[PDB]
């Protein structure tokens, strides 16, 4: 039973590994100082210097929701070639495939994006950059609005010191929810699942002996993130007030 769940774990990391181009375990030790350093940007001097420098003509606030939009639709794709090697899901029907990512995918983007951050700023561009937490804040209404909730999870998340190997397994468990609107076939998911959150125990005993509170803790985490991705998406419907990716738009119409 235990030796499967491991066997699981492993498969997921190994997975998330090939997935994701920027790991948790690289952006720390970026962070950190512990390896050639990010271009930091901090002003309106930097980001023009930045965006000449860093291998990535409109309003500044514009340009970076911009680069933000496309780097997550980037990340969307990402997250579908990981979330096919999950054991299971590539059974599934496949309007239950789309519809798990669809509702899915902003939350496992809001994660990993932690990973990237600490109290000061994040990291951008493969890690190249560095932006920080008080220039986007800077940014003109309602521009100024959108990074800081997620810096706010983001260092009470990061607090909770997860490893590629955690992150791995959670966010297998977040994509395969039963309760998502219009699944046709939800107790092949609910089983799939059932394993992956075993599998999530298991790791979080073996690897973190310093809490005890750990699995609880990310259950509250996974409905914190559902609170982020609607203040997200109607913070999307005051811009149709103010070049929208069209991929985007309709993963929100469902997400209103
Ligand atoms: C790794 C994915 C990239 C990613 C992640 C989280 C985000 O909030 C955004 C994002 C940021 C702004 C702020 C810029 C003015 C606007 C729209 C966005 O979608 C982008
Ligand atoms: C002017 C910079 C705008 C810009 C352009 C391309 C990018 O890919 C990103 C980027 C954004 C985030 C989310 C954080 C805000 C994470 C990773 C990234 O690489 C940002």
């Amino acid at each position: 039973e235990s030796a499967d769940l491991r066997a699981l774990a492993k498969h997921l990391y190994d997975s998330y590994i090939k997935s994701f181009p920027l790991t948790k375990a690289k952006a720390r030790a970026i962070l950190t100082g512990k390896t050639k350093s990010p271009f930091v940007i901090y002003d309106m001097n930097s980001l023009m210097m930045g965006e000449d420098k860093i291998k990535f003509s409109k309003e500044v606030a514009i340009r970076i929701f911009q680069g933000c939009q496309f780097r997550s639709v980037e990340a969307v794709q990402e997250i579908t070639e990981y979330a096919k090697s999950i054991p299971g899901f590539v059974n599934l029907d496949l309007n239950d495939q789309v519809t798990l990512l669809k509702y899915g995918v902003h939350e496992i983007i809001y994660t990993m994006l932690a990973s990237l951050m600490n109290k000061d700023g994040v990291l951008i561009s493969e890690g190249q950059g560095f932006m920080t937490r008080e220039f986007l804040k800077s940014l003109r209404k309602p521009f100024g609005d959108f990074m800081e909730p997620k810096f706010e999870f983001a260092v009470k998340f990061n607090a909770l010191e997860l490893d590629d190997s955690d992150l791995a397994i959670f966010i297998a468990v977040i994509i395969l929810s039963g309760d998502r609107p219009g699944l046709l076939n939800v107790k092949p998911i609910e089983d799939i699942q059932d394993n992956l959150l075993q599998a999530l125990e298991l790791q979080l005993k073996l690897n973190h002996p310093e809490s005890s509170q750990l699995f609880a803790k990310l259950l509250q985490k996974m409905t914190d993130l559902r609170q982020i991705v609607t203040e997200h998406v109607q913070l999307l419907q005051v811009i149709k007030k103010t070049s929208l990716h069209p991929l985007l738009q309709e993963i929100y119409k469902d997400l209103y």
